[PDB]
């Protein structure tokens, strides 16, 4: 079952990769940002999955050095971290898009996305800069009783606050102000409310349960919180292996070019 999860993650980023590399029409700034979103969640289905998939085949022991424990993390607040800040800032743009149509066309440049793609990765790696200078010269942030799992609550509560729960209330706010501000065109209004409807829901219910979980484990009979945790991070990386196809599927062009190379 895990090993679907890996497959399916690279597969499905390999495939919109493929489709905005080698398609004249989908060559635009969103798509571009929607490339470097794939890119993270690309990375993380070779970089951190296969890992996991490990640990939990070997179990807590791990077979892999000690000092490798640092990074290995370090790398899970690094990719998905920029995933969630790619979906934030998608969600901002598209109610810029969407509230202030002709500003936005006014505004929407390459310099927009390169300036969006720098931003994004600049807060993930920032938000992810105290692990690896703090945890590979000790076992505050990187071992608890041989499973290399992030046992520091200073970063645990504080980091996990900054890194989903701040972007999410911004993506509440946001999908509220959009399906306030959409109200043959208003069928195309429809289908664009039930699209953000879907990719908000489908965020929020499979990334939602492992932060609230996580702090519960620190402020909190915690062996099933134990289990639970080791379930729903498994949920957090499927969120990431599915976000590529919601975000293109129900564009034509997109899931023609995933017909064809797919064959
Ligand atoms: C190494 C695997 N692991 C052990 C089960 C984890 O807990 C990993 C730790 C994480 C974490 C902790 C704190 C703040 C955070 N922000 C973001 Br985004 C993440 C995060 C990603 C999250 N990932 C999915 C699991």
């Amino acid at each position: 079952l895990t090993a679907v999860v890996i497959i399916l993650t690279i597969a499905g980023n390999i495939l919109v990769i493929m489709a905005v590399s080698l398609e004249k029409k989908l060559q635009n700034a969103t798509n571009y940002f929607l490339m470097s979103l794939a890119i993270a969640d690309m990375l993380l289905g070779f970089l951190v999955m296969p890992v996991s998939m490990l640990t939990i085949l070997y179990g807590y022991r791990w077979p892999l050095p000690s000092k490798l424990c640092a990074v290995w993390i370090y790398l899970d607040v690094l990719f998905s971290t920029a995933s969630i800040m790619h979906l934030c800032a998608i969600s901002l743009d598209r109610y810029v898009a969407i509230q202030n149509p002709i500003h936005h066309s006014r505004f929407n440049s390459r310099t927009k996305a390169f300036l969006k793609i720098i931003a994004v990765w600049t807060i993930s790696v920032g938000i992810s800069m105290p692990i690896p200078v703090f945890g590979l010269q000790d076992d505050s942030k990187v071992f608890k009783e041989g499973s290399c799992l992030l046992a520091d609550d200073n970063f645990v509560l504080i980091g996990s606050f900054v890194s989903f729960f701040i972007p999410l209330t911004i993506m509440v706010i946001t999908y509220f102000l959009t399906i306030k501000s959409l109200q043959q065109s208003i069928s195309n209004e429809q289908k664009a409310c039930k699209v953000l409807g879907i990719v908000f829901f489908l965020f929020v219910v499979m990334w939602c349960p492992f932060f609230i979980t996580n702090i519960m484990a620190v402020i909190c009979n915690e062996d099933v919180i134990g289990a639970l945790l080791n379930v729903f991070v498994w949920i957090g990386y499927l969120s990431s292996a599915v976000n590529p196809l919601v975000y293109t599927l129900f564009n034509k062009t997109y899931r023609s070019a995933f017909s064809r190379y797919i064959q």
